[PDB]
């Protein structure tokens, strides 16, 4: 069977394509207010020099602390958000914040080279870019492997963004307290992305889709934890706080 998108069900994929088209970008006009990216010589990637230097940590760093708040405008969109506490709309935007990163991100990356073009080529990022700010192939290797994955899939944006707002309404998060809720919210949204795909997606890959999204998701919480993992490292290096935001410290701190 194959029932219809309801008018409430058509009326949520419609708000959230709008929440997404009102927070991202896809002309990368703010980025040349970012700090300037710098790429020292490291063809070795040699750990104690990256450290030492973390020449593009400054510039990843308000790229990421731009899109936490790109991220915190869209979720805020999401039907049935705000009727949580604000208790756990914190906690869900602390947890989630990364992985919905690494989730939009996926407009930007490329598989003609495997990296994340936005506009000019000061603002392509590859995986020598990532090295450069502190983070470890241990990460990246995984994160690039993701990226590919999610391309394949070649979702629909309807598709994409319901994913993104799955992934933040998790009443699965460490320290959620209203879970019952949060789970109905998820549920709605789930149910909204399960029937769009039977009755919207052309195959083949009809079915089978959704898992495959679900698997992202699973996938995600990996790479959360190994970032945290990171993450605290980069935190010993001295100086390193000025390198960030405050806003970055407190969602990764
Ligand atoms: C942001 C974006 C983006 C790319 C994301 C990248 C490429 C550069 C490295 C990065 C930012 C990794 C990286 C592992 C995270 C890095 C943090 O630890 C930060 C240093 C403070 C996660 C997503 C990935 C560009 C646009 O697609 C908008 C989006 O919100």
């Amino acid at each position: 069977l194959r029932p219809k998108l309801s008018e409430e069900q058509q009326r949520i994929i419609a708000i959230l394509l709008d929440a997404h088209h009102k927070t991202y970008d896809p002309t990368y006009s703010d980025f040349c207010q970012f700090r300037p990216p710098v790429r020292v010589n490291d063809g070795g990637g040699s750990v104690t020099l990256e450290l030492s230097q973390l020449s593009m940590l400054p510039h990843l760093a308000d790229l990421v602390s731009y899109s936490i708040q790109k991220v915190i405008g869209f979720a805020k969109m999401i039907p049935g958000f705000r009727d949580l506490t604000s208790e756990d709309q914190i906690v869900l935007l602390k947890s989630s914040a990364i992985e919905v990163i690494m989730l939009r991100s996926n407009e930007s990356f490329t598989m003609d080279d495997m990296s994340w073009t936005c506009g000019n080529q000061d603002y392509k990022y590859r995986v020598s870019d990532v090295t450069k700010a502190g983070h470890s192939l241990e990460l990246i290797e995984p994160l690039i492997k993701f990226q590919v994955g999610l391309k394949k899939l070649n979702l629909h944006e309807e598709e994409h963004v319901l994913l993104m707002a799955i992934c933040i309404v998790s009443p699965d998060r460490p320290g959620v307290q209203d879970a019952a809720l949060i789970e109905a919210i998820q549920d709605r949204l789930s149910n909204t992305l399960q029937t769009y795909i039977r009755c919207r997606h052309p195959p083949p890959g009809s079915h089978l889709l959704y898992a495959k999204m679900i698997q992202k998701l699973a996938d995600l919480r990996s790479l959360n934890e190994e970032h945290s993992k990171q993450y605290r490292c980069l935190s010993f290096q001295p100086e390193c706080s000025m390198k960030l935001t405050p806003l970055v410290l407190e969602v990764f701190g």
